[PDB]
């Protein structure tokens, strides 16, 4: 069933929640309504090597997903992202597969701290960004999309203002979007096997 989701669920270190391809909503009075209104809370808190999986975030989605170190992101779909995706807000990896993302006004990934994030075979429309790294930090973040299908993007597909920043579009699918790459220095960004369509 859907569920309303007044406080944010917290999945400890190294476990895994299975929405079982339920429903979970933000309760926009106690997390946030998913509109540009700054620091909402996540519907889920991942700890450390904590999975999420087979889950629809549906709107309001407040603030998504946090990651405090590494997170396994498996067949989540954001009907509508609220004000961020899924963000990392502590030092680790992020990977995601399958899965899609609707309707972010922004960004999709925001990451927070150094680390990595690898989308994999994930479908994003209507967006501004997939992923931003924090405005201005210049730590290094290893951003890596592989077999998506990404479209009508208002920015970027990957953005960062660090001149370590890395970022990989490989073997996807894009249309409507003004630059793969934002921010990287020269030799900062590889890519292969795409297609604009
Ligand atoms: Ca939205």
């Amino acid at each position: 069933a859907p569920t309303v989701v007044h406080e944010t669920i917290r999945v400890p270190a190294g476990q895994t929640f299975d929405g079982k391809g339920q429903t979970y909503v933000a309760n926009p009075n106690t997390l946030g309504d998913g509109s540009q209104a700054e620091n909402q809370k996540p519907i889920f808190r991942l700890e450390a090597g904590a999975s999420l999986k087979n889950v629809v975030i549906g709107a309001p989605a407040a603030d998504g997903v946090h990651c405090y170190g590494d997170c396994t992101i498996t067949n989540v779909i954001w009907e509508d992202v609220g004000e961020d995706a899924l963000t990392l807000k502590s030092s680790g990896t992020v990977n995601i597969s399958g899965g899609a993302a609707y309707k972010a006004y922004d960004k999709v990934f925001q990451i927070n701290a150094a680390g990595t994030i690898n989308i994999r075979n994930f479908r994003a429309d209507d967006i501004g960004k997939l992923v931003r790294q924090n405005g201005g930090t210049t730590y290094k973040v290893v951003m890596n999309v592989e077999n998506c299908n990404i479209s009508r993007v208002k920015d970027a597909i990957l953005r960062t203002d660090s001149s370590t920043s890395t970022g990989r579009i490989v073997n996807t699918r894009y249309s409507n979007v003004p630059t793969l790459f934002k921010g990287f220095k020269s030799g900062n960004t590889t890519a292969s096997g795409n297609t604009q369509y």
